[PDB]
């Protein structure tokens, strides 16, 4: 409902159960899920849902099983297709709370080989398939086969060292998950396992693996222009 | 690198695990941070304000030992006793460090209600309780030499207790936790919030020093009168 960080709602979005949905464009919607800490209020985290032929694919999890359930939930009545696979962007509960629940639901999960590496060691259930990266940040295609239209990027240690991003080919999409903070931010979020000195640079190359996406959508803002690269970068510029 | 509240800036002084910025010759803000794993630092702000050779305190720090930390950074750098402290509302922020004023012992004031409110709240009462009028300013005999300190209840909002704090002869005034910043997102913790009265009670602080050009508030630089008018406006939806 009124989150203490994240996005308020607003008109375009969508109600059900404890979670929040939003049309981004034809084929894909926000999914917006809430952790509610007792003393402190409500933090919403955001994904992704995108219909790619016949098959739906997810980016990232909910904050909790329960909650992801719910997602699978929505796409069986909103959108009443198979959901092929799932990838999740970094090994912190925001966006991998809710593996057990997709597992069960016999979805296929990919994550960053050192997110799953990580996964134990931060409260995380593995993935099942781990996406390797070239040098230049492009995942290499053997390990992500059938993602359609999801174009999937290591740009380098940032909000942590395991972060991943992910473009969506044929639309105005580009998904920086905590990496990237809305243009009118005051800070850069949670740094406790956060690389300073790489995170300006991480940034800048979210922004040049996915040059056309005039949409930027993250975890805890609204969709939002390229200017939240920039104003990413430039607040990264100022740790180093 | 607070994870909720401002960063670092030019002008802020680093102590121990606190951060202190002077706002005005005889106006400090002091600085402390809660770290929530798998969150981060949440920054709360608080004052200190110099009244002749007497310091006064608005606020503790989220923790005794932070505290007591703001008391020794009052004695290296103002040097002058400590003759009282208000707290805002009952809640950890505002008045998590009691026992450490008390230990002090310097005299502590907070709203009756919070006083009432502390014991459910985990928190240690005032040992002075103030008392309000009809139009939310507080009874002159309870809030006995305050010097400069010009204490309002707007009415309920962020909790049913909030109390506001202008600094006469200055310009700056002090919402607490009731007011958020002029590009905040939402009003933070609603959990005990009065969304019916709040925007009437932002706008009550807003019209109670209507000078301030400096809005000092808990979780965010200081301010401009924006932030008083965006925290009413983001409340006036609540309704
Ligand atoms: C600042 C964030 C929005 S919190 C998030 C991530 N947290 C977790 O998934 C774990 O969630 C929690 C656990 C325990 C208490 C909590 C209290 C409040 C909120 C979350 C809590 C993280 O640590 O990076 N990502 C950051 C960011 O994107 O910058
Ligand atoms: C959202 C706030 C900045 S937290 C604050 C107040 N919280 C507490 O003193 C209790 O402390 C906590 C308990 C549990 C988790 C926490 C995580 C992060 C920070 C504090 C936590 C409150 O309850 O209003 N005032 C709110 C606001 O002004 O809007
Ligand atoms: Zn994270
Ligand atoms: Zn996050
Ligand atoms: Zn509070
Ligand atoms: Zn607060």
């Amino acid at each position: 409902i009124r989150p203490t960080i994240g996005q308020q709602m607003e008109t375009g979005d969508q109600r059900f159960g404890d979670l929040v949905f939003r049309q981004l464009a034809p084929n894909v919607w926000q999914h917006t899920s809430y952790l509610d800490m007792p003393g402190f209020g409500a933090v919403a985290s955001n994904g992704l849902i995108v219909r790619d032929g016949g098959r739906v694919l997810v980016v990232d999890t909910a904050w909790t099983d329960d909650q992801t359930a719910q997602i699978l939930n929505w796409i069986k009545q909103e959108i009443n297709l198979p959901v092929a696979l799932a990838v999740v962007t970094h090994a912190h509960q925001d966006k991998m709370g809710g593996m057990d629940a997709l597992h069960a639901a016999g979805i296929a999960t990919y994550a960053n080989a050192l997110s799953n590496q990580l996964a134990p060691q931060e409260g995380m259930v593995a993935a099942q398939h781990s996406l390797t990266f070239a040098a230049n940040g492009w995942v290499e295609p053997a390990t992500a086969p059938n993602f359609g239209p999801l174009k999937v990027f290591y740009p380098g240690p940032g909000h942590t060292s395991d972060n991943i991003t992910v473009g969506i080919d044929g639309t105005d999409i580009a998904f920086g998950g905590c990496l990237i903070k809305d243009s009118k931010a005051k800070s850069l979020g949670n740094l406790g396992d956060a690389d300073t000195e790489h995170y300006a640079a991480s940034a800048r190359a979210f922004g040049a693996a996915f040059p056309k996406a005039s949409m930027i959508v993250m975890s805890h803002s609204a969709p939002d222009s390229r200017a939240a690269i920039t104003h990413t970068a430039r607040m990264a510029d100022k740790l180093r």
